[PDB]
């Protein structure tokens, strides 16, 4: 149908908004840190600490399969990223220091992807 077409194309717009904001968020984690999956080689015991992991690389997936529906569920992922780090990790490591500095500075560009999102609809 026409209806289905014109929300497919909705959702691919969505898509290109939440690939742009992935990369500026990407960008305020110079270190890398949360790139990819914490490794359950390197760290075995990680599922008994952290119920739902989550990582840049894992985001990109989803995004790209257009899998978020909605700013909201990309959000969702992206707090898990810097929750799940400030659960584990303690107060005094490079890792926690790194996802405060993400939250804060990622807080920024998310508040302006949320008026875009409610703008252009």
């Amino acid at each position: 149908s026409m209806e289905q077409v014109a929300m497919e194309l909705r959702l691919t717009e969505l898509t290109r908004l939440l690939r742009s904001v992935l990369d500026q968020l990407q960008d305020k984690d110079p270190a890398r840190i949360f790139a990819q999956p914490v490794s359950l080689k390197e760290v075995p015991d990680y599922l008994d600490h952290i119920k739902h992991p989550m990582d840049f690389a894992t985001m990109r997936k989803r995004l790209e399969a257009q899998g978020y529906k909605n700013l909201h569920e990309f959000e969702e992922d992206f707090d898990l990223i810097i929750d799940n780090c400030m659960k584990y990790n303690a107060r005094d490591t490079v890792f926690y220091r790194a996802a405060v500095r993400l939250r804060d500075q990622g807080g920024v560009v998310l508040r302006q992807a949320r008026r875009e999102v409610d703008s252009i609809g």
